């Protein structure tokens, strides 16, 4: 229920936003 935070939320954030930001910082 609040497992959503460490599943659907944080793992989506690393999968999308950190993966895109770090990838086009490193280039």
């Amino acid at each position: 229920g609040i497992g959503t935070k460490i599943l659907g939320g944080v793992k989506t954030a690393l999968k999308g936003a950190l993966k895109e930001l770090a990838s086009t910082y490193a280039n």
